[PDB]
């Protein structure tokens, strides 16, 4: 019954906002969820916890002088709707591999039995600008069976989405990691929904949901909360509830067929975003 | 006499568009300069060479089966104003280290003595979303002495800029790597220039130049630089102004990175409601 998911996409695309909000809607519906932050920015749990930034696995390990000396209560926190929160963290910029905290955190959580019997979902919020090291680990090491990619009608967001799809293809034989769909997080661009639906069709997936751009998100976040908590009656709260419901009901889990750079350019040219 | 510089920033911020134009202005002023593309997107030399994509060091090494069997001739290309072009490349997504092409490329260029006697400048165009592996090598291994950052008024662009600064601090005692300044690449946001000038002041650097958002860039790219397409355009003078400012630069500091709270404080002060 436990379903392990990962939310990938380029930086600033809306992974943390989307994940925390959809998870808050899952908790609201009685689902037991854990969010594991896998982005060195380390603010993937702040809307669930109402914190400035949660102490990461790496910070606690460095403070303690060992990962082995740590216990679950050093790294795991319960927030809104009983959602469990862990933040991997990463080394300081310029030092080691930026994704090494992801490997450390996931192995620690497994060893400590953080993946309890009552848990219905686990969501990894993963940096997607590069798909290597610890960032590729949820895919490569079969940790997240359902991948959802947050993207937009921008080339860099589509390129990043297509690269994550390549990673899934590479490890398709190794486990049961599959692409569940694309989540279009609106940038208020004309034909954006059509472009992402076409990109989804081209690579053998679906655009599971279109998330509109809404200022209520900024209003909730400035108060360190999800829209679900800040204004449960807001239109945007229903958008996150619909996304959460569609992920729960999703049965389309595929080995994608990534597009070439020429094909990505062809799509953007067709939907007006690019010149010939 | 050779000065080695590096241009950092988040993906899609404009790194490749800025670099190929400031270097073009250096070449037209008689400077001998080489661009080493350190981004897996591998379209960092695309415009100066007037190509769709230059054959990367990784592709050529993979094609040859070894770096030892690789030649300088089929990795280095001369484009506009005699500018030398090298594209590092990277492995396939999900595989190895995304920055591996950078280590391979820089070590190959050194061994082949691509850093010739006549060369005045070397500009590394580095991916800045992560500061590790090959992307941190020009800083960590003292390859580029002058660092510069293309950013915008967006949180993720400023956050990226601040981490590059942290990387410079970490290796300040290991070599002579320093921060030269910030380059604001306009997203047509009100008070965006003030925000980047403030971020620069906060971390002990300068906003060396403000690059406006211009459609002439798209007109040139549809596959050459602005200085090649329309040297008389207003935008061509913008990059010329930047080039003058990097040679005339001596403000190369050990930065004082801001906290996340300080980055938020800056955005809250200048940033405007959508
Ligand atoms: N649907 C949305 N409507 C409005 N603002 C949004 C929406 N989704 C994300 N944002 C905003 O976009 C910015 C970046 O989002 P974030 O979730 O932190 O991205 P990521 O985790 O992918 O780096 C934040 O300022 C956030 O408030
Ligand atoms: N000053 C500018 N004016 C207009 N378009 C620009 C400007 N700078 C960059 N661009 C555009 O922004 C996009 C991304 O820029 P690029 O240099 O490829 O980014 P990066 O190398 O940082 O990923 C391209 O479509 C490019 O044409
Ligand atoms: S594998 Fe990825 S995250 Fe790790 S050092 Fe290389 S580029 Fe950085
Ligand atoms: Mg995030
Ligand atoms: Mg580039």
């Amino acid at each position: 019954a436990l379903r392990q998911c990962a939310i990938y996409g380029k930086g600033g695309i809306g992974k943390s906002t989307t994940t925390q909000n959809l998870v808050a809607a899952l908790a609201e519906a009685g689902k037991k969820v854990m969010i594991v932050g896998c982005d060195p920015k380390a603010d993937s749990t702040r809307l669930i916890l109402h914190s400035k930034a949660q102490g990461t696995v790496m910070e606690m390990a460095a403070s303690a002088g060992s990962v082995e000396d740590l216990e679950l209560e050093d790294v795991l926190q319960i927030g809104f709707g009983g959602v469990k929160c862990v933040e991997s963290g990463g080394p300081e910029p310029g030092v080691g591999c930026a994704g090494r905290g992801v490997i450390t955190a996931i192995n620690f959580l497994e060893e400590e039995g953080a993946y309890s019997d009552d848990l219905d979902f686990v969501f990894y919020d993963v940096l997607g600008d590069v798909v290597c090291g610890g960032f590729a680990m949820p895919i490569r090491e079969n940790k997240a069976q359902e991948i959802y990619i947050v993207c937009s009608g921008e080339m860099m967001a589509m390129y990043a989405a297509n690269n994550i799809a390549k990673g899934i293809v590479k490890y398709a034989h190794s486990g049961s990691v599959r692409l569940g769909g694309l989540i279009c997080n609106s940038r208020k661009t004309d034909r954006e929904d059509e472009l992402i639906m076409a990109l989804a069709a081209k690579i053998g997936t679906q655009m599971i949901h279109f998330v509109p751009r809404d200022n209520v998100v900024q209003h909730a976040e400035i108060r360190r909360m999800t829209v679900i908590e800040y204004d449960p009656k807001a239109g945007q709260a229903d958008e996150y509830r619909a996304l959460a419901r569609k992920i729960v009901d999703n049965k389309l889990l595929v080995i994608p067929n990534p597009a070439s750079m020429e094909e990505l350019e062809e799509l953007l040219m067709e939907f007006g975003i690019m010149e010939v």
